[PDB]
């Protein structure tokens, strides 16, 4: 069970998509954070300069870690276990449409899922869990952690 030994974690936005401004993509980030802060004790903090915890990027097919994206479609992101370095880090493939709103592919959503992944949650086997793994939209406004994924994360940090 990799899991994160200390509470309040960094958080750093490497680069940004040309598809969004770059408010747009930190309110998305930071909103997807939230959802798991409000049901845990962990705490994230955005920087600027210096090392991260967790390092978020949107690359483009190889981009030296072993698991090249595949282009428009396909796999959206990935993003690793707790740990040092690379670890807890998560990539979103650049060359996904990335939106805001109803259309494929919601940044929010996917992000807030790669975070899980980052904290060390696997896969749920619940369809209706935000960690079933398979992109759906659901309504972004006012959303919040479903019951499987509060006992998810409930079951690492507390
Ligand atoms: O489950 C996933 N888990 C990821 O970490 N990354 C993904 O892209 C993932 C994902 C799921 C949900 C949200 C974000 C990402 N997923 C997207 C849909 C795809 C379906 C191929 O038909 C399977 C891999
Ligand atoms: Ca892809
Ligand atoms: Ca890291
Ligand atoms: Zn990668
Ligand atoms: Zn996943």
């Amino acid at each position: 069970n990799p899991k994160w030994e200390r509470t309040n974690l960094t958080y750093r936005i490497r680069n940004y998509t040309p598809q969004l401004s770059e408010a747009e993509v930190e309110r998305a980030i930071k909103d997807a954070f939230e959802l798991w802060s409000v049901a845990s004790p962990l705490i994230f903090t955005r920087i600027s300069q210096g090392e991260a915890d967790i390092n978020i990027a949107f690359y483009q097919r190889d981009h030296g870690d072993n698991s090249p994206f595949d282009g428009p479609n396909g796999i959206l992101a990935h993003a690793f276990q707790p740990g040092q370095g690379i670890g807890g880090d998560a990539h979103f493939d650049a060359e996904e449409t990335w939106t805001n709103t109803s259309a494929n592919y919601n940044l929010f959503l996917v992000a807030a899922h790669e975070f899980g992944h980052s904290l060390g949650l696997a896969h749920s086997s619940d369809p209706g869990a935000l960690m079933y793994p398979n992109y759906a939209f659901r309504e972004t406004s006012n959303y919040s952690l479903p019951q499987d994924d509060i006992d998810g994360i409930q079951a690492i940090y507390g």
